């Protein structure tokens, strides 16, 4: 591959220089003559694989802190081989886990957030053993992270995988989420998205309220057991009720949303270690809410509704009543969460922060991984800069990974 | 490999084999992908197998496969090839890969209309008197006083390089761009520097806010000539708003023919520096890009400045507000005039149903998500929420250099 890869900005006609790319480890899915950059997802280690992995990572930490080729770096390189070598793994020093942790944010290429990259506090969770310590490591987290509305952005990281038998896993794909009810009529109550998800939470023994806004329960797994039940202090889950500046009427749809986005079905990767269960959370970018939860067909699928409350002329589509819709709602989005304090960030302001984040990362750092294909808002796309802005996508380590669902891979005890 | 795509809102699952067949490369690697960079990076021995393979194809979409037609064809090529370094298309060749062309063209939304496409053979063209006369013809017809209807104009082939047919206008109709003394620009910003070429060949501008650019012709290798489209074929529309009396105060218009004259058609391993093609608009493309994009008309803000909205925080969306208005307008005023234009919603519609008839009956359709999703409102259209796959089928529409940066007066 050529050393400088270059990407042009169209608007401000700004070129940027990448050599970062040269360190990429993981493959796109795209190949010379097709490109995948718009599909969306395109048994353990062993000592031989896990050695250079390892190496590669302590390399890269003496190399940040400045101590390459130091004495602590040869050490630290011996005893993760003389544990690699005994016990066909090794264990990550507090230190280790927190840069790991902080660049795997770094790394991912699909959020627009990154210029936050390296405040992020991180919980170490290592030493769980069981749902319920689960359980508390993660009511800790959102309290933390929720700070009664001055978010902060925090991970939590739980035992790494070791045999594969023996995983942690939170099954939630997010720590909070809306329940999704399927009727006999086959209309759907709540987030139709969660329908399969809150099916096995019912099974499992949640006793279901069958609301619109239903909290689900945690379902915990530790250490390869079947997994448990929690409910979540409502007390700890900060929501914001939906209202719209001018439309007096916008409060009478009963909406709201919930404070704090978390992403719990993701595997952190570090150094050849595989953390199946790290939980982390930032803070929302109000089209997050007020498009997709809200105005996806498969959704909450509000427009129609909102278009009629808005005398809206919905017969041709030319009409343009589905965008004028979006944009109140988004707006009302922004105001509700500000009215009350809670931690979120315009479309607009996001993208432009990424900017600069991307500059800086180009200007210090040889490069930015971006996915052009998420990077950029699901409305007004153009009139934010990132539009313009040419992308390069590779994958870097440490990274997030998907993995697959825990109920498709779980071996009921 | 069979590629599975999945639209992620109606869980349907398309099987794609119709990449098997691409030979152009992409840009990306397994470890890079460049999915949105926009620009990503012939003899006779070249020039027979591709020659053959597009033969091969035609006679192959037509059920003739082996008989004597296919035969003969292969045979006529390769002598002709042989003696003069390069071979004439058939008629019906050259028609076919124009509408294959568009077919393959990845990044148009509009494609669902691909088989009905008028191809104006202008390969007996020697001038560039020639082509302008060729080039009104194809205005005239294709605008067809506002029932638009889509168009090709193809110009002698390449031999040399040193003897290209190009047109120098980006597209058939521009408006020209103006730069003020006091730093401010009229116009179009993006067309500053050829409507200044075009000053500095004997165009005289008007220096208003929407001048149409003349037409800057080169005609076998030689120096590009000017000639004005007469007034009466370039048709225009006012934008007035539907329910905002003062919107036609903001003295817009635009012109009803979109029309790219920068390209390469490439077919059989020969190539058409010279190929403008047109279509109708989505109004998208007026009313968020050519007139929201800061590095355009920008008339975002003083849009937002008569709807009186609070422009103090981002977070008012107040951009937002005023773009949807924008388009609004745009829709409209197409319409009222009879002109033909589509919106975002039904035309990403009539892509799915396209992508849907082409795996269907051909095993793929290739499309490129940056551009096929609309720069607004984005995830309300179907598109967003489809996969689609990337790759190169030959013939095609190619990029190519700008004249002024290659050619010797
Ligand atoms: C601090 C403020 C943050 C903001 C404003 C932000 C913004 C976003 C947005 C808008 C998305 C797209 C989400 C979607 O459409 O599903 C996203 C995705 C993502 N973010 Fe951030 N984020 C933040 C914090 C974080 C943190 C703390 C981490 C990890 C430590 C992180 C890692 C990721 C990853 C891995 C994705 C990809 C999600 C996926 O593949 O499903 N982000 N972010
Ligand atoms: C008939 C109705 C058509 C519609 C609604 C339509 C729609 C569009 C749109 C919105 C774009 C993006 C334009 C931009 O962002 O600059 C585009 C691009 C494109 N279209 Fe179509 N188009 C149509 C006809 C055609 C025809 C007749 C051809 C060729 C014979 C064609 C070939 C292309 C090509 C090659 C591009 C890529 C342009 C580039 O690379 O800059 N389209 N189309
Ligand atoms: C760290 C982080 C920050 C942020 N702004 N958003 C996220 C994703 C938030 C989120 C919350 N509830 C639900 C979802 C579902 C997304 C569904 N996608 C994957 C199809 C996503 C994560
Ligand atoms: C065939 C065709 C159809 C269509 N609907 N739009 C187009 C684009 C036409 C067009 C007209 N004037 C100006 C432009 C500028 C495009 C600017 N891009 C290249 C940066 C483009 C072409
Ligand atoms: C098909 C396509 O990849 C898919 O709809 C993507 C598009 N871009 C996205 N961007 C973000 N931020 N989140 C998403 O879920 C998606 N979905
Ligand atoms: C950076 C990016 O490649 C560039 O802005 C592209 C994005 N998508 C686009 N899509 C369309 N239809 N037209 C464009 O000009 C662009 N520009
Ligand atoms: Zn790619």
């Amino acid at each position: 591959c050529p050393r400088f890869l270059k990407v042009k900005n169209w608007e401000t006609e700004v070129v940027l220089t990448d050599t970062l790319h040269l360190k990429s480890t993981l493959e796109t899915g795209c190949t010379e003559y097709i490109c995948m950059g718009s599909i969306m997802h395109p048994d353990v280690a062993t000592k031989d694989q896990l050695f250079p992995l390892a190496k590669e990572f302590i390399d890269q930490y003496y190399s940040s802190i400045k101590r390459f080729g130091s004495k602590a770096h040869m050490e630290r390189l011996e005893e993760v081989n003389k544990e690699i070598d005994t016990t066909s793994t090794y264990q990550l020093k507090d230190t280790e886990l927190i840069y790991g942790a902080k660049h795997a944010w770094r790394n991912a290429s699909r959020c627009v957030g990154r210029i936050q990259w390296s405040k992020l506090q991180v919980f170490d969770a290592r030493d769980c053993t069981t749902a319920h310590g689960m359980f508390n490591y993660i009511c800790n987290h959102v309290k933390y992270a929720t700070n009664k509305g001055n978010l902060r952005s925090a991970i939590t990281i739980f035992p790494q995988r070791t045999d594969g038998k023996h995983d942690f896993r939170v099954w939630n794909s997010q720590l909070i989420r809306y329940a999704g009810y399927k009727q006999p009529d086959g209309s759907t109550l709540g987030d139709p998205a969660n329908v399969q998800f809150t099916e096995i939470c019912i099974q499992q023994g949640w006793k279901p309220p069958r609301g619109r806004f239903d909290v689900l329960p945690l379902l915990l797994q530790a250490n390869g057991n079947d997994p448990e039940l929690f409910q979540i202090p409502p007390e700890l889950v900060l929501e914001v009720p939906i209202r719209h500046p001018k439309f007096e009427w916008f409060k009478d749809l009963g909406l709201k949303w919930y404070g704090l986005p978390a992403v719990s079905n993701m595997l952190l990767e570090i150094g050849g270690l595989e953390f199946s269960a790290c939980p982390f959370s930032g803070w929302y970018m109000g089209t997050e809410i007020g498009v997709r939860d809200y105005c996806d067909n498969s959704r909450y699928n509000i427009l129609e509704e909102v278009a009629k409350k808005m005398n809206l002329d919905m017969r041709k589509t030319s009409s343009l009543w589905k965008d004028q819709a979006l944009v109140e709602i988004n707006i009302a989005v922004l105001y509700s969460f500000q009215s009350d304090k809670v931690t979120i960030v315009d479309h607009h302001s996001a993208t432009e922060s990424f900017i600069k984040h991307m500059e800086n990362e180009y200007r210090c750092r040889g490069g930015c991984p971006a996915d052009w294909v998420w990077i950029v808002p699901p409305m007004s796309g153009s009139i934010t800069p990132v539009f313009h802005q040419e992308m390069l996508n590779y994958r870097l380590t440490p990274s997030f990974e998907y993995q697959p669902d825990p109920w498709n891979t779980h071996v009921w005890k």
